[PDB]
């Protein structure tokens, strides 16, 4: 089931409550990776229309976000947003098929390395996410000078220009997802010299 976070603790929400609860918005939005997610709380403030998703493996920081959007409306609640807590290599299987947009934003360690190596089986998890004709945005600020120890930690020794333009568009394309050729939430974390180093990749699942 769907694990969702409630404060403190977890509720399991099924796939018929998950559908009556989406059912009566236009758009649907998952930020994977979403860490405390502030991305979540922006966006569904910004578009009443969209539900928005926020998915991390570790829960702690998402305790007190899913306190906050349960509140009434005037109290600042957002009743367009959900957190829930799963691993991008084990997402649940009430989630396939749910979501127009995905979003993967400055994500660190093993998801990192799934979306940039790419780990195939990840790569495969996310497309299931995806209605058909839905788009995955990855948004990475990582800078092959300067942080060349983390990448060799991640097993990303390997990348190079080249890696962008040929295996890495092919391993997403042979998960179901196809290559699309700063005032957001992402943007406001990255220092000045971070900035210069952003690469935004983005998919359409097929
Ligand atoms: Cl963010
Ligand atoms: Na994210």
């Amino acid at each position: 089931m769907v694990k969702q976070i409630r404060g403190s603790t977890i509720w399991q929400l099924t796939r018929e409550e998950l559908e009556e609860r989406i059912s009566t918005y236009r758009e649907v939005a998952i930020d994977l990776g979403t860490g405390d997610g502030r991305f979540v709380l922006d966006l569904a403030k910004l578009e009443a229309d969209t539900f928005v998703i926020g998915i991390d493996a570790n829960a702690k920081p998402l305790e007190k976000p899913s306190v906050k959007i349960t509140r009434k409306p005037a109290k600042g609640g957002l009743p367009n947003a959900l957190f829930v807590q799963a691993a991008a290599e084990d997402l649940p299987s009430e989630l396939a098929s749910v979501a127009d947009s995905v979003t993967v934003n400055l994500p660190w360690g093993s998801l990192l390395r799934a979306v940039l190596l790419p780990d195939s089986e990840v790569l495969r998890g996310i497309r299931r996410l995806v209605k058909p004709g839905g788009e995955l945005e990855v948004v990475t600020a990582i800078d092959p000078v300067r942080d060349l120890q983390e990448l060799a930690r991640l097993g990303l020794s390997q990348l190079t220009e080249q890696h962008f333009e040929t295996d890495l568009v092919q391993a997403y394309r042979n998960a179901g997802l196809e290559r699309g050729k700063i005032e957001t939430t992402w943007g406001k974390r990255l220092s000045r010299s971070s900035e210069r180093s952003v690469r935004r990749l983005r998919f359409t699942a097929v």
